C-alpha cells in the first residue's frame, strides 16, 4: 500500500500467501509446458524430469511440496511431447482442485488457456 | 493457537507460518497472539500470460524459493538449487530473455551457500533486468521484508 524507504515506486507489499504463490507457480508451470517442443531432445526430456523433481523439493509450502513429490511417484510425468507434458500438467493441477473443491479444468482447452488464446 | 478457523487448516512452522496459509487467515492468527469456457460454468476463457505477467509470476516464485532456503543448507540443496536455476535459464518460455539470464549465470555464478547469499544474489539478478527495463533499482536490504517475514 504505502511506499518503501527510499523508493518512489516499490511499495510495502506483503510476502505471497498460498493463493498468490499458487497462481504464480501454476502460470509458470503451464507456460513451461506450452513452450516445450513437440519433439524434445534427450537433454530437454532429462531436464524436464529434473526441474519437476527439484520443484517438489523446494516449493515454499512444505507439505504441498511433499504432496507434489508423492504425486510424481504415483503419477510419473510424461515428458515425451508438449501435448503429453501439458496434459499431465493439467491433470496434476486438477488434483489440487479436487482437494480444494474447485471445479475440474477441461484439459482439452489447456493449450488455448496457456498457449494459443481463443481466436 | 487456532487449529481450524474460517473453514481452512492452519500450518504452523515453528509457530506462525506464511506460505501455506491464506492472507485473511494469517492476520487472524497473528492477531490472536496479541464469459465462460465450454463445459464449465466456473472458468472464464482467459488469454495466456504476456511477458509482463509471466515475468512477475516467475519472480514471486523465485524469491519465495530464496525465502524458504535454509540458513545452513545441506550439500544436496546447494547442488539442486544450482541445477534448478540452470534448467530454468534453459526452459524459461521467453527465449530471448532466457538466453540473457543464462549468460548472467555464466558471468555471475549463483551464491547458494546460505539464504542470505541467495536472496542477495536473486535481488541483484532481478535488479539487472530492472536496469535493462529502465525500472527503479530495488534495495536488496529489504528483500527479506518483501518476500519472507513481512513488514512487522
Ligand atoms: C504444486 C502446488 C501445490 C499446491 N498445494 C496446495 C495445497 O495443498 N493447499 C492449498 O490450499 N493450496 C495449494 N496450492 C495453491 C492452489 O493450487 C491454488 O493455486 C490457489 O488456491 C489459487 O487458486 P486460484 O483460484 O487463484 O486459481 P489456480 O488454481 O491457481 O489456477 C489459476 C488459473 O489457471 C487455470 N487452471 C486451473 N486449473 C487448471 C488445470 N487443471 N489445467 C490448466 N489450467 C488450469 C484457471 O483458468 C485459473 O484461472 C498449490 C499450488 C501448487 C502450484
Ligand atoms: C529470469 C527472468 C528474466 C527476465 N528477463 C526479461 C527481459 O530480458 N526483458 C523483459 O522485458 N522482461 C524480462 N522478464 C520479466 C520482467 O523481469 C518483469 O517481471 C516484467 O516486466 C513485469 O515487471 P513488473 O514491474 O510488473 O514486476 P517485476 O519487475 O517482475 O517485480 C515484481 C515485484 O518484485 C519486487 N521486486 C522488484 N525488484 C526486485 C529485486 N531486485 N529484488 C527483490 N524483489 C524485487 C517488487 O516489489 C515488484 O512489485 C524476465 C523475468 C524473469 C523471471
Amino acid at each position: 500500500s504505502e511506499l518503501m524507504p527510499g523508493s518512489r515506486t516499490y511499495r510495502k507489499v506483503d510476502p505471497p500467501d498460498v493463493e498468490q504463490l499458487g497462481r504464480s507457480s501454476w502460470t509458470l508451470l503451464h507456460s513451461v509446458a506450452a513452450s516445450y517442443p513437440a519433439q524434445p531432445t534427450d537433454q530437454q526430456k532429462g531436464e524436464m524430469k529434473q526441474f519437476l523433481n527439484i520443484f517438489s523439493h523446494i516449493y515454499p509450502c512444505n507439505w504441498s511440496a511433499k504432496d507434489f513429490e508423492k504425486y510424481i511417484r504415483e503419477n510419473a510425468p510424461q515428458v515425451e511431447s508438449r501435448e503429453e507434458l501439458g496434459r499431465w500438467m493439467c491433470e496434476a493441477h486438477n488434483k489440487v482442485n479436487k482437494k480444494l473443491r474447485k471445479p475440474k479444468f477441461d484439459c482439452n482447452f489447456w493449450e488455448k488457456r496457456w498457449k494459443d488464446g481463443w481466436d
